[PDB]
DNA sequence: TGCACAGGATGTATATATCTGACACGTGCCTGGAGACTAGGGAGTAATCCCCTTGGCGGTTAAAACGCGGGGGACAGCGCGTACGTGCGTTTAAGCGGTGCTA
């Protein structure tokens, strides 16, 4: 809340898909506009 | 005249008996159990060294799965033609028991 009000871009690393996973629910759950790349994207989907 | 029955004739289901198979009881011999000797294969023991999961984990891939089109394979109907089913008359040789040999 406070980067979004500086109007700042953050990336969250994580270890674990899983919460990889609850955080797209929660991301959604806020409507961040969020984009997601991990070992499963596809190749061409990843550069894009 | 034709019927009733007195006197007599083949037959036969009923009844009494003779003509064939199988099981139990008697001999008697190649035995089965038993006694003792036997040892070396089995079983108890002890490493020992090697192969089998750890355990879920992500980042991937090859194979599995799921969806769809369609077109041709399966298949229920059925026209019809015949070649197997049922039923003769007729023949063969398969079955029966018998006699004599033998390999």
């Amino acid at each position: 809340q406070q980067l979004k009000d500086n109007g700042h871009r953050a990336l969250i690393f994580t270890q674990m898909t899983k919460v990889l996973d609850v955080l797209e629910q929660f991301l959604n759950y806020h409507g961040y506009l969020y984009m997601r790349l991990d070992g499963a994207t596809k190749i061409e989907d990843r550069q894009i």
